[PDB]
């Protein structure tokens, strides 16, 4: 039932999911000159050169890419987090226009797009248990803005006329997500929520400075979706974006001076 619509988007989500006005929920605006250099934060340590990538869905809200999590292959460790944490798939959230999509903002900046790794804390076991706890995800959020396209994501791009409406998937193995990442793991991190219900406060977000630059062609692509199933009235998925919440007691620690 919920959506990004006028009459099911997120000023609604509420009725349902009471938690959208909890105490940690996220996305948030990151105000730079508020957000405090943490020296005891450790570097970040992304270990992706085992992935397994398994498929792409479109599940109605995003598209999505799948990982086999049943073993230590794809791990986000270090930085703000303790101990080892799963990649189980990414998606993105991003806009009708250039000027929006992102569901972080910086100094109230929008960006075309924000791509989300999701990883699970693998002392919970599975990811189901680890969405009940405090420190059970942590989500590595990547800015993209318009400009020189970004050749690893060109793989994903053409597969999305496999995809076009919810309930599609497809094969989708041997995807490198190493090949999403800017050259720079400065970040920001902060303690939040699932951007979308059940709005559950469980995430770590880890949030990199530097965006990704990706083409018009590639995010022109991401606009061609479909938020309806085949054989229904066509309604692009555009805009699927969360706006930014508010901070309430939050401090937002940066690992760059
Ligand atoms: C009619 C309509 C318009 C928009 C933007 C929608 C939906 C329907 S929706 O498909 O019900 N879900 C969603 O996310 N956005
Ligand atoms: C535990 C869990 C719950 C929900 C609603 C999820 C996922 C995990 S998920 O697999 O990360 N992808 C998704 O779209 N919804
Ligand atoms: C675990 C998980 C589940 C869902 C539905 C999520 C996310 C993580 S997410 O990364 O916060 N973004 C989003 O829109 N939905
Ligand atoms: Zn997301």
């Amino acid at each position: 039932h919920w959506g990004y619509g006028k009459h099911n988007g997120p000023e609604h989500w509420h009725k349902d999911f009471p938690i959208a006005k909890g105490e940690r929920q996220s996305p948030v605006d990151i105000d730079t000159h508020t957000a405090k250099y943490d020296p005891s934060l450790k570097p970040l340590s992304v270990s992706y050169d085992q992935a397994t990538s398994l498929r792409i869905l479109n599940n109605g809200h995003s598209f999505q890419v799948t990982f086999d999590d049943s073993q230590d292959k794809a791990v986000l460790k270090g930085g703000p987090l303790d101990g080892t944490y799963r990649l189980l798939q990414f998606h993105f959230h991003w806009g009708s226009l250039d000027g929006q999509g992102s569901e972080h903002t910086v100094d109230k900046k929008k960006y075309a797009a924000e791509l989300h790794l999701v990883h699970w804390n693998t002392k919970y076991g599975d990811v189901g248990k680890a969405v009940q706890q405090p420190d059970g995800l942590a989500v590595l959020g990547i800015f993209l803005k318009v400009g020189s396209a970004k050749p690893g994501l060109q793989k994903v791009v053409d597969v999305l006329d496999s995809i076009k409406t919810e309930g599609k998937s497809a094969d989708f193995t041997n995807f490198d997500p190493r090949g999403l990442l800017p050259e720079s793991l400065d970040y920001w991190t902060y303690p939040g929520s699932l951007t979308t219900p059940p709005l559950a406060e469980c995430v770590t977000w880890i949030v990199l400075k530097e965006p990704i630059s990706v083409s018009s062609e590639q995010v022109l692509k991401f606009r061609k979706l479909n938020f309806n199933g085949e054989g229904e009235p066509e309604e692009l998925m555009v805009d699927n974006w969360r706006p930014a919440q508010p901070l309430k007691n939050r401090q937002i620690k940066a690992s760059f001076k």
